[PDB]
């Protein structure tokens, strides 16, 4: 599934993402931007052999089990696989889990790169939320 921006932003604020560890549903939104363009079918092959999947990236090295990452964890207790359904539930339980693990959204790179210290709530504007 494609998900419309504000589409997006109500999925995210109907699973407790608005202001989960202080982040702000602009965040969320933006590092779905950049991570995904809002594709929950987004898979991305990282150097270390691991893959990143769904709308928010989500890596194989520690997240989900892809059974392609050698040494890696699942601390999310999830096939990646489950991260690229039209239903954004597993990735949004996932990324509470990350965006807790100590380093927040710096976690993912695309967020501290393009969406930190930026206008994030601009990604919300016009939104029926
Ligand atoms: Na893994």
């Amino acid at each position: 599934k494609v998900f419309g921006r504000c589409e997006l932003a109500a999925a995210m604020k109907r699973h407790g993402l608005d202001n989960y560890r202080g982040y702000s549903l602009g965040n969320w939104v933006c590092a779905a931007k950049f991570e995904s363009n809002f594709n929950t079918q987004a898979t991305n092959r990282n150097t270390d052999g691991s893959t990143d999947y769904g709308i928010l990236q989500i890596n194989s090295r520690w997240w989900c089990n892809d059974g392609r990452t050698p040494g890696s964890r699942n601390l999310c207790n999830i096939p990646c696989s489950a991260l690229l359904s039209s239903d954004i539930t597993a990735s949004v339980n996932c990324a509470k889990k990350i965006v807790s693990d100590g380093n927040g959204m710096n976690a993912w790179v695309a967020w501290r790169n393009r969406c930190k210290g930026t206008d994030v709530q601009a990604w919300i504007r016009g939104c029926r939320l």
